[PDB]
């Protein structure tokens, strides 16, 4: 006797918000994704894919908690960020901006 | 560039609690399951499988919200209920009792 999750396209329960940050400091974008089969997630920086690095920390829970941490924000980090969640049935996206503050 | 959820055995963020109910009335058991690949869920009534019926309503979200609704509780419903969540890596179970109250 066995129940399986329902089929549903991806959706954000929480989306990434616009943030301002001081040069040198660190910034984190937070979202939370729902959907099944569990979506795949990709981050973009200005139309460009984001590859995980020392500057770009990305994590993605079993709970759907998805995140992007920028370690010491530079000028080059000023941009519009995107999270695309996709699965068999669809796509969901959210976008936000990073304004690298200069003192 | 694509991230997939982490591999993790099933686990209950919330478990079913013991409940008392008046004959005739309705009762609901609520749990919430985490894990990936998303677990399969089965309910039992006293060591016995529970097949969805008119008396036994079962629902299971994409969010892992899992539930058992008994429509008009009878004497035959007095028992110890169980939710077993299983996936490639393991099992999780929670148990509760239904005490069918007589006035």
């Amino acid at each position: 006797v066995a129940e399986e999750k329902p089929h549903v396209k991806p959706y954000f329960t929480k989306t990434i918000l616009d943030m301002d940050v001081v040069e040198g400091s660190a910034a984190r974008f937070d979202c939370k994704v729902e959907g099944y089969p569990d979506p795949e997630v990709m981050w973009f920086k200005d139309d460009n894919p984001v590859k995980e690095s020392r500057h770009f920390q990305i994590d993605y829970d079993e709970e759907g908690n998805c995140s992007l941490t920028i370690s010491e924000v530079c000028g080059d980090d000023d941009a519009k960020y995107t999270c695309k969640a996709v699965n068999s049935l669809g796509e969901a996206t959210c976008t936000a901006e990073l304004l690298v503050e200069t003192m």
